[PDB]
């Protein structure tokens, strides 16, 4: 489990469930090559995106479809999406948790990186 | 300003208007002594709390009545209030902005501290 | 497990380990009566603070000793502590996770409340 | 301002000074067209990006070079940048402040949107 995404809802005080998440790797022509995707579970989590062997050093983008989430809840959002862009494994393979906290007009994102 | 408080509403993307703010300073006997109070303006700011002279070294507490703000909008929020507790002017006078960003079940707070 | 506290470090990108956490209940004379305490684990979590039967409706305060944490890391902090004050169980017993994300001059706190 | 960007440093409790910001607008063929750029001032603000006339309806992207900011301070941060993507002026002209609060392994961003 090298990469996990966790999404929380600051309005309802709950996991953000059924949020679409797309993961991309930066290709050698600086285009984003899509890589993995899924929807958050009932606990707001998305596991199983990639494997140790596949998740090589590179620049990755995680795109979280916040706008659809807020629309599904009948709440007007500001952002198209929340994007998180980071270089992976620069000092060795790590386990990455990308956590995002969502409000309609704000979001925060944090990485929890462990050995 | 020696002390300013700024409050934003993360649901609406707006200043949080008419939010009550109470400031306290810790006394020599460790109680909380009322220091100043006010409410946020149309810009979500509260100015004029104190003066450089009055704002001496000490531990201050800023209590933002976030509950009453959300209740007035129909929302039953998680938090009773947002409180920010800090030592001020330990290395000489500084200007403090206390910013809070409010959601029903979350808040964040940040300090910007500048040397005049 | 009616009440859990989770603390993350935004500087290091890690759980906040060995952070002291005190929990209080508001007494009938409006004083804070201390109630439970502990230190966060290696995963930044604190479990086992209270039981279903004990965690009755009331106003609770969770005080997280951020200042000691930052001092232990040799980083100058702004806040004395992060406090979270909330009324519990107003519509029935819930499971409460209090999550805090720490930076030296900022913190955020969110509640994840589930049935 | 039709568009202002404000950046704060959560480690130091200060404005984030000299942070590069690039703004893009999505074209009719779905590419990202350069729109404006600048760097934050001593107050951590960037003004003068656009004008009411130029800032028409569309999807905009604000990319804040947070990596270079942290690297200059000796820190290897998590994020390459902070990017904020949003539809602007969908219901008529509005004033947008995009605020970002930066930590090495975290950032938050908020929009304050006002009607002149």
């Amino acid at each position: 489990c090298p990469l996990m995404v966790k999404v929380l809802d600051a309005v309802r005080g709950s996991p953000a469930i059924n949020v679409a998440v797309h993961v991309f790797r930066k290709a050698a022509d600086d285009t984003w090559e899509p890589f993995a995707s899924g929807k958050t579970s009932e606990s707001g989590e998305l596991h199983g995106l990639t494997t140790e062997e596949e998740f090589v050093e590179g620049i990755y983008k995680v795109e979280i479809d916040t706008k659809s989430y807020w629309k599904a809840l009948g709440i007007s959002p500001f952002h198209e999406h929340a994007e998180v862009v980071f270089t992976a494994n620069d000092s060795g393979p790590r386990r990455y948790t990308i956590a995002a906290l969502l409000s309609p007009y704000s979001y925060s994102t944090t990485a929890v990186v462990t050995n």
